[PDB]
């Protein structure tokens, strides 16, 4: 969908092979998706910008979401997210 | 409204910078909100397209994100969409002191 995971600025870096294979069918997808911002939160929280490069006009965004560390699921949420962040570094190269 | 929910618009890295005085007062009731909202990623797009990190700092644990969404210049609505987004980006610079 958004291409191969990898280290480049134009690549996404999130997702292990199960999330890649299964997408929204992945057993822990709801537990991940809860951290995704609503449209209101995305435009309300983020630093939004616009840039014009040789490939077109881009709407840039960045920000940071504070995890609720009083949530009983906090420690497990952190483990789950960490599992997927830069997971590609762990992949067999013959993957897929 | 928007600023009670997501804090003041401003220049700092921890603050949001998007929305003019009408957007921030009206929120999702703002007349042009759906035309803006079309640009916000789905959960799948947010996790699939962004660069995601995790940072543990004195204030807490934060899921960081950044990315860029290509605007479709072939779309007939492109001209109006970029003018609208541009209006709201850093609009707080025009707010009186």
């Amino acid at each position: 969908a958004f291409g191969r995971r990898g280290p480049e600025q134009t690549q996404g870096n999130f997702g292990d092979q199960d999330l890649i294979r299964q997408g929204t069918d992945y057993k822990h997808w709801p537990q991940i998706a809860q951290f995704a911002p609503s449209a209101s939160a995305f435009f309300g929280m983020s630093r939004i910008g616009m840039e014009v490069t040789p490939s077109g006009t881009w709407l840039t965004y960045h920000g940071a979401i504070k995890l609720d560390d009083k949530d009983p699921q906090f420690k497990d949420n952190v483990i789950l997210l960490n599992k997927h962040i830069d997971a590609y570094k762990t992949f067999p190269p013959t993957e897929p």
